[PDB]
């Protein structure tokens, strides 16, 4: 069947089909993902006041993330079901094209907030040292904005043309490896000048940061990481990539913006939490 | 007909079908389910300032509780009556495959937020004594994560496989066992050193914990509760279920949190 | 055709149809109702400031109850326009079985909220005299389920079983008279010691909860409030059971709240 | 093509249908209605503590009316798009009875609560003199109730029944001429006592109160106002009639609350 | 196929179709627009209170905007999965008039609200020298108006009357030119008696305002840039279009309203 440059759930839902745990714990697991932005959302407002006025903005910005990120994993919850259809005689759930191809590409688009906004919002708690505010956000912006357009241009390939697949989602490493490294800078020069129980915090962020944020080209090649026809190739592989995003959604993003609110806490002169 | 690895609910309506009350009832108890959380995510919201701001984050999890729940009891209610649809001739609703296989794993998953919550958000009103702050924390989430996770797995083959099922089901209790173990050790030194009367009221938080936890369990097994071919095997245990689920999300979610909101207010110098 | 323990919109709808006024009309009342609702929302969060804060507990419980309504008469207000098709051939609406049957029991199970809540919310506006607080909220609570859930199970056999329908009908109301008892006991204690001003309002109250809680089982006999074969066993019947349950929910919730809000300002 | 005692589009759009632009046009101007009214809640609310504490009960009853507003508005928008559909054959959307016949009784309805807290908030801002408060509130709520309630039944045979139509508009309007006629009592002992620029409000007010309010007789009317067979009895007259409905709510409703909150600042110490 | 005064989407998308890329990017980049309005509401309630009360309107009328522009941002989204369907057979998304067809003319009643708060707002924050905050705000308002109007009945032409188009099309621009014209004086005045720093944030709030603004024409003429049967006349010219559409939105009214409360920061005491 022609679906063209479509992600590989289209190909085994149209092929072999899901089976009920494959096609229930897709869903089950991007609406935990959406479930968990809204309660993030309320959170992050109602957690406002606990930090200095100074610090507030980090709060908000978590808010922002939170909205954009609902929205998009709502909306590609609805395009799983939407997708996908039981087939009686075999019960199975194959693709459904009257709902549309599922995509991933919603993931990608809606990063263009996510991205600048999680990067952004930790140079409203720490304080730079040798790098300049501006210089730091204008790199983030760039390379962030540049990583997800490159990584979103790959993944309609990466089944069409392996090869576009894999130059794209070189091009886009370079870019986040350039993120990993100014967010590194960051956060050694946020440690600098803040009491010990703030500056394990920033080493905690930095660990949960460099493992959440590699898990999203873990789910860009999930697909192939068990190489040509492999185990990964497979429904298994649909559930593997979804798990992990929602992972690395909730990671990067909720326990992201709760640590940097626990550092506020910490630099707040009135507050002792 | 091929159902795989699905909930008794869908074998029910796929061969008997659900009569108007089974079908519709199941419907109003999720919609009431999801009601109950959007009207006390409100209440939780609208009294956090009616205790000292030490004690305002158990009111703020409270509330991300209340929009956990209220979502996937949203959800779950649209779920089941997508998945079945009336039958003119024999005026009874039956499996419609077109709005997809019911599964309560979508509650299961949402408990991946709600339990954690629930176990956390009582150590903002007690103070500990001799157990580690973190230390608990730790215990509840592991413990919680694993219970969820392993019920989850079991619960998809309620009816493919009873061993399965059992065993899953079985791995699940021990860690719901350990839970339950420690929350009465968080009650026992929240007790020390605060009032008669906000130990009296842990004293109630602990029974309703308790039972609250228990019904989940309960919901669980409810299809064999009255053995093989049992009266529970039916759109009877369906509307069981459900109705034990509703019960237990008000309990151990509302309740639970109006409790420890009063417990707060006792415990307010104000 | 067969449509076993269903409400008799079902029936009416299977057989004759509805007009497009009956149709358009049930629909309208119903939007209505929850617009009141989430607007009664709105109005208790944003004047919850304006009586002492021993008395807010009442407005936080009344948008605690709009919340509810809101929910439950949004809903009912899908399943009226899902349940009923435009047939061209005939121009009236029939039942359409795809959309479910239509049942007012989404109403009844959402009441499990509502008459709880209304019943305890002036608890915290009136002060009691010989009446014990916890007694009179477990009284309330109690009987209020048990209202309810008996009211609930009889609407089901409010066509395929007239016998049940009047049996469950009569024990629902047997703990409705043991409701109208205690919430008069409440009012008579609570007009001990306070204002004029505030006894109006209590007076006012009583009258309100009376006539708009009395609604309700006239809503459930409706049909055969005209007898067999009567002008209301109809759309008519149809258009007037929602029409006073909107009445009555409107009254209940959203006149009752205010009027307990405008206490609470007297006795701040 | 039996569509019994239905408004007028449906007749519209079962025989002629609508073109891409009637059609198009009338769910836009609904979906800018519900929109204008979602951001006068958000407005209102934001705006409450811009005025003395005695004056915010008029932003309160403004955020009342905005919410009902929006629902219908937004309710009424999707009916729009669900009893109309696109005819491949002959390029134009045709009356689809799935999505049911479309009826304006939506907006009416809502209206209850609309027109009872449009007159009540005024009473809120502006000082009576001569009148009694509880006595214009009253006036207010008992003609608004019966104009509303007799113009709903009226719209219903707005085809079916010509003569029912223009009798139940007739009561209707005798009610409408009422509240006009209260609400100018209620300007007048309002300017009484308050500054110049208070007074120029009020004008103003009073001028939008009877334009927009007038307008809600003239969308009933609109399928006829260019007689039997007229121009207007058309999709050019369907999208005549929403329109003025959305041009009336908003001028109703968001502009007249604004002019109510910029009286409320003025009065205010 | 009879398509009538509809918008050229509906042209690809009933002869050649959409491609997986074409029809996902136009979908992902309306999600994103919608998305971004959404959380910029939330971003302008919540910084509301870091300046100084005479400036707050700004962040209120920022919040409007939002409100406005993600409900209709999202009814577009929606609009475009439900006008175009997969054909299994050819692989391709094509016309679904079921869905009805797509048309941009809700987001041109939307700026119906949009531009007039847009351009008032910054009368919240800068102080005008020469000019009478009355005038400025009613020349925004009536230009503004009628450059939407105008603009709004062209673009049902650009298919079905190029002729049509281009006219309403130039009209539209005239009103758009004057609008230029205002703001341009409305800056220069701001820029008087305020620091360096608050005259910078004018310079670029003027830049933004300048292309922002003048993608919306570009996205009006977008499949006719490449002339007659040329690239842009294709699935491509629908992705231009949608992506002109999101970027000017988030630039015109997020960017703008960002700029305008870092302005009210340094203007605050
Ligand atoms: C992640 C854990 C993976 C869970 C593995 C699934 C359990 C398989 C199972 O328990 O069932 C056997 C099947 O019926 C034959
Ligand atoms: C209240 C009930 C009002 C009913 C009015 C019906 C009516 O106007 O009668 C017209 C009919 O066509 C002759
Ligand atoms: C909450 C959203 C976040 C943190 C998004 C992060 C996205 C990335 C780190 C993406 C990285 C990619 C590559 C390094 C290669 C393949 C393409 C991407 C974009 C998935
Ligand atoms: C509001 C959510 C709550 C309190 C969830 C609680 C869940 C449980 C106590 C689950 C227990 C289970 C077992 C002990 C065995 C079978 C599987 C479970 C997960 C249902
Ligand atoms: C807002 C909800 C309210 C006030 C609900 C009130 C419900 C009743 C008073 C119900 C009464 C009934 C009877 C007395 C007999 C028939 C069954 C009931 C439940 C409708
Ligand atoms: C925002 C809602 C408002 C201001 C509603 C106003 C409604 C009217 C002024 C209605 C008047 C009518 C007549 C005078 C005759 C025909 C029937 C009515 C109800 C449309
Ligand atoms: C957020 C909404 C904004 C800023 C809208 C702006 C709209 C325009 C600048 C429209 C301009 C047009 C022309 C100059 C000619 C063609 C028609 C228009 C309306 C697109
Ligand atoms: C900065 C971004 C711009 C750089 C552009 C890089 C382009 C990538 C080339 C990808 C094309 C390779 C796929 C074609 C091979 C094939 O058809 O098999
Ligand atoms: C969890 C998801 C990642 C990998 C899933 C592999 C387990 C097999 C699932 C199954 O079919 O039971
Ligand atoms: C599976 C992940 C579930 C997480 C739920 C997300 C919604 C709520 C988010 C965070 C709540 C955690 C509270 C942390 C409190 C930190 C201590 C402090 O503030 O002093
Ligand atoms: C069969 C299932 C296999 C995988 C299950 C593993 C899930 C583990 C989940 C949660 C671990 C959380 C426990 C420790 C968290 C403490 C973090 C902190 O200190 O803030
Ligand atoms: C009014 C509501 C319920 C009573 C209905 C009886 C009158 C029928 C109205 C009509 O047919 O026009
Ligand atoms: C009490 C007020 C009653 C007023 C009612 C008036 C409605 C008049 C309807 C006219 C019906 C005309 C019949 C016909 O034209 O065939
Ligand atoms: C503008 C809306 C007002 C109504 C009158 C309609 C004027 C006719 C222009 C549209 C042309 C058409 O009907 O296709
Ligand atoms: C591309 C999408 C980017 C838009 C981001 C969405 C929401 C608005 C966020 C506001 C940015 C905060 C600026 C911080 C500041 O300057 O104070
Ligand atoms: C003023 C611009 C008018 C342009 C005329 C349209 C040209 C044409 O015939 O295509
Ligand atoms: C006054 C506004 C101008 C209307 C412009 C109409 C021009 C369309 C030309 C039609 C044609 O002859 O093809
Ligand atoms: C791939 C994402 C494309 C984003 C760019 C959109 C601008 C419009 C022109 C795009 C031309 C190339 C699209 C294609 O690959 O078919
Ligand atoms: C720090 C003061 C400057 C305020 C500027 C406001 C910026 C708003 C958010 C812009 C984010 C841009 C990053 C992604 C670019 C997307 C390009 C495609
Ligand atoms: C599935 C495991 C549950 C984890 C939920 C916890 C989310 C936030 C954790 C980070 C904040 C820790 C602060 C502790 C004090
Ligand atoms: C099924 C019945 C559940 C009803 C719960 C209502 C919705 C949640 C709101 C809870 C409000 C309870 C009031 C507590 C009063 C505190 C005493 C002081
Ligand atoms: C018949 C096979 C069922 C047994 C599966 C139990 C899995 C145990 C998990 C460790
Ligand atoms: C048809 C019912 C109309 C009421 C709905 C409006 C929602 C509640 C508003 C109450 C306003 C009354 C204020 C009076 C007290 C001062
Ligand atoms: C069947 C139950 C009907 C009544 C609802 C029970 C009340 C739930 C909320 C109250 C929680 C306890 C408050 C004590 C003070
Ligand atoms: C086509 C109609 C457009 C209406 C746009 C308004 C949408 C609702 C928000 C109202 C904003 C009112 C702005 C006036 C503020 C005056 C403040 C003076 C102090
Ligand atoms: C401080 C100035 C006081 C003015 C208050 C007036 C309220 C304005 C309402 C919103 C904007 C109205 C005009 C919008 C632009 C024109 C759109 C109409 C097209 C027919
Ligand atoms: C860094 C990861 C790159 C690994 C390269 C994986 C090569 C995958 O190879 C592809 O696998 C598909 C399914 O498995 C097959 O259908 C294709 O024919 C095959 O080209
Ligand atoms: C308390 C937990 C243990 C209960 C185990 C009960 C065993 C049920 O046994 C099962 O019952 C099904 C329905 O009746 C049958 O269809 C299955 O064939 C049968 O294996
Ligand atoms: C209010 C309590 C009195 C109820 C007694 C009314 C008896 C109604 O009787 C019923 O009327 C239905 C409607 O016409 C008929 O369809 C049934 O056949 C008939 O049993
Ligand atoms: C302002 C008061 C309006 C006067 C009544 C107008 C009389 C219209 O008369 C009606 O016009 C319809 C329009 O086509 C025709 O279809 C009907 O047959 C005709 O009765
Ligand atoms: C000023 C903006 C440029 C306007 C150039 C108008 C020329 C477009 O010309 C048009 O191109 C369409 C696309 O193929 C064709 O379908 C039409 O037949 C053709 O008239
Ligand atoms: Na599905
Ligand atoms: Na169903
Ligand atoms: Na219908
Ligand atoms: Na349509
Ligand atoms: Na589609």
């Amino acid at each position: 069947q022609e679906l063209g440059n479509a992600n590989f759930e289209n190909f085994i839902g149209a092929t072999e089909g899901f089976s009920e745990i494959a096609y229930q714990f897709t869903s089950h697991i991007l609406t935990l993902g959406y479930a968990v932005m809204l309660a993030g959302l309320l959170y992050f407002i109602l957690t406002i006041k606990n930090v200095d006025k100074k610090f507030q903005m980090s709060n908000i910005l978590s808010a922002v993330v939170m909205v954009s990120a609902f929205l998009l994993l709502y909306a590609q919850a609805q395009n799983w079901t939407s997708s996908f259809t039981f087939n009686e005689e075999v019960g199975r759930y194959f693709l459904d094209p009257s709902g549309d191809l599922f995509n991933n590409g919603y993931r990608y688009l809606a990063w263009l907030i996510d991205v600048p906004m999680l990067l952004f919002q930790i140079l409203f708690v720490v304080s730079l040292t040798t790098s300049k505010f501006s210089s730091v956000r204008n790199q983030f912006w760039f390379s962030g904005a540049m990583m997800i357009i490159t990584g979103y241009i790959g993944q309609f390939y990466e089944v069409s043309n392996l090869t576009a697949f894999l130059v794209w989602g070189a091009i886009s490493s370079a870019f986040f490896f350039h993120i990993l490294w100014v967010m590194k800078k960051v956060i050694n020069e946020g440690k600098e000048g803040i009491s010990p129980a703030g500056q394990k915090i920033l080493s905690n962020i930095w660990i949960l940061f460099l493992i959440s944020w590699t898990l999203y080209p873990g789910a860009y090649l999930m697909p192939y990481l068990t190489g040509v026809d492999g185990f990964l190739y497979s429904e298994d592989g649909v559930m593997a990539r979804q798990l992990v995003y929602t992972i690395a959604d909730v990671s990067s993003k909720v326990i992201y913006g709760v640590l940097l609110g626990n550092l506020a806490i910490t630099l707040s002169k009135n507050k002792e939490l």
